[PDB]
């Protein structure tokens, strides 16, 4: 009854009024490639770094089962597929989202969406959390807060799934293309701090061919970050 | 994302761009009660292709009621459809025991399957799809396309309410059927042979009461029997 015309992503959609986590269900259930898991609310949702991500009613909480027969090295680009997809959708609703490496989407520096990718050997789970009409944590934002009015969740869903299906299909053939899209929509040229042991500061210059964040320290040293906790030093 | 507010029917919904049969998938798969299986089209639909534009769905049920009441499940589907059609100002009427007609043309059919502790309620409703001759659709009746999703929301809400009351009082549905069924007309019953008579009413068991011209009263139980209007 949804009438989705996508090729792979969206051939099947499993909707829940409530669920612990769309990513968990997607990981533990055998599901055809392209199956989308979506729920009105998550009771135990979380983003990367195991950070508890509130998933109240009004938001778009979904996971997508993928099985991209591509080199084990391109798997890390799946996150970017989700982030670029969100950005393209936000644009369609006249909202300018920018990517905070590696998986966050911000608007005027406020978090509006997060992407959580989890591999499992037999498949890859692309999780996306987007603040639409739900109440958000202080410092965060939503499509509702940005546009000053409630947005039809299904309209956002339709838009996102369509963009992701398109991005995914091209990715299966031209895997490197996504990196350029990411660069054009990522927050760069700003000072950032990588947290944890061996913490350091520098300018986030770009992402390389593997998607690593290239940081230029004040000493001139160049470091390539694969993953971690990032903080904008002047925002 | 659908924001359904139902108690049981619709707690989960599995949508398919295409599927062989929503009823077959629901019967075969391990699914929780209330799960709705819906598809844009069925390539192998059937009753006792369903083209894009129609509403093709199946509901998994596990009613904890007497085995005798189980045969009443088909009526829940038929009444739910009638209620939804009335919400869209379409006069749906029930043709015993599983069909819904509008001006004597088929607009929807109900197929219930399942033996013990797992019942599948299948419903096919013509909304915006092309239909065979003799049949009709909500689009043909209203003169314009109808938001398929709106029809889905309406139907699921109606079925959930009807199903909850059915768990409490399995006989309540019979009154709704009676008020919305085509009666007082001559019909032909086809089964172990055939006979004609006036469809007078349905009894306390949902059996169709037929009065033959001889005055004889026959009570028809649905299963392997077909009804034709004269």
């Amino acid at each position: 009854m949804l009438g989705l015309k996508t090729s792979i992503i969206g051939r099947r959609v499993i909707y829940f009024q409530e669920i612990t986590s769309t990513n968990e269900f997607a990981k533990t259930s055998y599901l055809e490639e392209g199956t989308v898991i979506v729920a009105d609310k998550q009771t135990m949702g979380h983003g990367r770094l195991n950070r508890k991500w509130e998933s109240p009613e009004g938001g778009l909480w979904l996971s997508i089962v993928l099985s991209p027969k591509v080199p084990q090295k391109d798997l890390p680009k799946i996150v970017f597929l989700g982030a670029v997809g969100v950005v393209e959708t936000l644009k369609e609703f006249s909202i300018d989202g920018r990517i905070k490496w590696p998986n966050d989407v911000l608007v005027n520096y406020k978090a509006i969406a997060g992407v959580l990718v989890e591999g499992k050997g037999d498949k890859i789970v692309l999780g996306i959390g987007l603040n639409v009409n739900n109440k958000v944590p202080n410092g965060a934002t939503s499509m509702k807060l940005e546009l000053g009015s409630e947005v039809p969740l299904l309209s956002v869903f339709r838009s996102l799934i369509t963009n992701l299906d398109r991005l995914y299909l091209n990715f299966l053939k031209n895997p490197m293309d996504i990196l350029n899209l990411v660069r054009d929509n990522m927050i760069l040229g700003v000072r950032v701090k990588i947290l944890g042991d061996g913490s350091f500061e520098g300018i986030a210059e770009d992402i390389d061919d593997f998607g690593r964040l290239i940081i230029r320290l004040d000493s001139g040293e160049v470091k390539k970050v694969i993953y971690g906790d990032v903080s904008l030093r002047f925002l």
